[PDB]
């Protein structure tokens, strides 16, 4: 598609707190809801530049990568439609694991939308 993105996150131990990071392309301009479906994945809005590009950089204590409320095979996405509220069109893609073990572990999300 139009919309391409990938989102890493990594969390050093069990409970501590998840950094996520990378970069979404091909999105119109202004804000984009951008969270992990289901419950206790908020990660708020995304902003695409003029370009179309949002680079990502947050920290997040609520979610994780380990234990019941792990997001490893859940999908993360992308609002396509700029702005708050509901929105059908997606850029999705399932989080992936890179690295585990021992504490420490690692995910990829491949965001791919439609067009």
């Amino acid at each position: 598609a139009p919309v391409q993105g990938i989102i890493n996150f990594e969390q050093k131990e069990s409970n501590g707190p998840v950094k996520v990071w990378g970069s979404i392309k091909g999105l119109t301009e202004g804000l984009h809801g951008f969270h992990v479906h289901g419950a206790g994945g908020d990660l708020g809005n995304v902003t695409a530049d003029k370009d179309g590009v949002a680079d990502v950089s947050i920290e997040d204590s609520v979610i994780s990568l380990s234990g019941d409320h792990s997001i490893i095979g859940r999908t993360l996405v992308v609002h396509e439609k700029a702005g708050a509220g509901a929105g059908s069109r997606l850029a999705s893609g399932v989080i992936g694991i890179a690295q585990a073990g021992a504490g420490a572990t690692k995910a990829v999300a491949v965001l791919k939308g439609d067009g």
